[PDB]
């Protein structure tokens, strides 16, 4: 999995809207026959995240499947001017590429420091669909349900994931601390989501430990939850 | 019901634990007979809080019935100095008075601006006790239910709440925002508790509308949920 960081000059414009605008900037570049197979799955091969600083904007790009890769890599590289709607012509002044393969992952598995607490950052809007209507205070059976469907979706190309696994990952997972708030995300529709830090602790064997790490640091690509590609559910595992 | 704020310069110490000082120094005045007495109920006719300033710190102590009242209103009045363990002597600055009868209460009730949404104001740690273990996730169901088993026990004598209105209450109450954070409190074993902010709107009649605010009107002077006698559950409802 590819992850791509586009730098411009600080971007005076509410981040969230840039997140929606990038996006459609991003489908402008792809084949419009390639663009509606995208629509056509539950989990797209890819996810958005856009980073304000104090000096810099950052627009983040991730590749979660070889195929996906394939087509779009190069196309991406080529970007130097960026235009959107009632903005001035963004010029990229950096790119920066990552890359997050099985050989990192299983790096984490055998890790030689193994964690019992886990601290999950919501960098941007996280939102959960579940029984319906939309969900606002997070909860572990629902981070770990969106990212064990999500990896069994992209990597493995299996429909549906374990039950059994999902009940056992909630039944040893307890949120200890946290630090949230409500933010809501315009897609326009008024989507409600949530935004912070949580804590959680893990107890069992480490062979579980240490898949919840490697399903955690697989979610710092995909994201975590509701429309990840629209720049939604961007997360990152504190070491 | 009355309401007692005691005015010391600025404490140096930590908040939560004057709270508890302050407690075993308010049953150090009281009958030790009558002490007992208290400690028969689920429901204790006081609260306590404190609230540290800028320049300085404030013991509140909240009289939820006329026969507790009666005995006690008295004794805390003539207190001028308080000493408490590793601390020097205190001095009574000032001391403030409020009273919340039935005739503010019912004012409220048939006031010219009725409101849909409220936003209550968690200042001290707030827990509450479901299902067996301790609850970091406030909910509407176990905030009216701990206002109405409050209410009822203390002005109502009545052991039991309407269970058909606090699902009422209930199924027309959904939390919209909300700014909260977990916060343990010491009694030592380490109590989980939650702090901050939340908002919630109403759905039905004016009626509805109005117990909603009467019964949160209340909870400002007995707390909300658990160990409100001891510093915990503190809340506040902003105009
Ligand atoms: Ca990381
Ligand atoms: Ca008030």
């Amino acid at each position: 999995m590819k992850k791509l960081v586009f730098t411009f000059k600080r971007i005076d414009h509410p981040a969230q809207d840039l997140a929606v605008k990038f996006h459609g900037f991003l489908m402008e570049q792809l084949d419009s026959d390639y663009v509606d197979y995208l629509h056509q799955q539950q989990t797209n091969p890819y996810a958005t995240k856009v980073i304000q600083g104090k000096e810099n904007t950052q627009w983040v790009v991730h590749l979660l499947t070889d195929d996906h890769e394939d087509k779009v890599f190069m196309t991406l590289l080529q970007i130097k001017e960026v235009s959107l709607n009632d903005l001035p012509k963004l010029s990229v002044e950096k790119v920066e590429i990552q890359e997050l393969g099985a050989d990192k992952l299983l790096e984490i598995f055998n890790s030689e420091e193994n964690q019992t607490y886990f601290s999950i950052i919501f960098e941007t809007p996280t939102g959960f669909k579940s029984q319906g209507s939309y969900v606002i205070f997070p909860s572990m059976r629902l981070i770990f349900q969106s990212l064990m469907q999500k990896y069994g979706r992209l990597v493995e190309n299996q429909p549906e994931i374990e039950e059994d696994t999902l009940d056992y990952l909630s039944e040893h997972s307890t949120i200890t601390n946290y630090r949230l708030e409500t933010s809501y995300f315009r897609v326009r529709q008024r989507i409600p989501a949530f935004r912070g830090k949580l804590t959680f602790k893990v107890q069992g064997a480490k062979t579980l430990k240490a898949y919840v790490k490697m399903l955690l640091t697989f979610g710092e690509y995909s994201g975590l939850g509701m429309k990840t590609s629209l720049g939604m559910g961007g997360i990152k595992l504190e070491e």
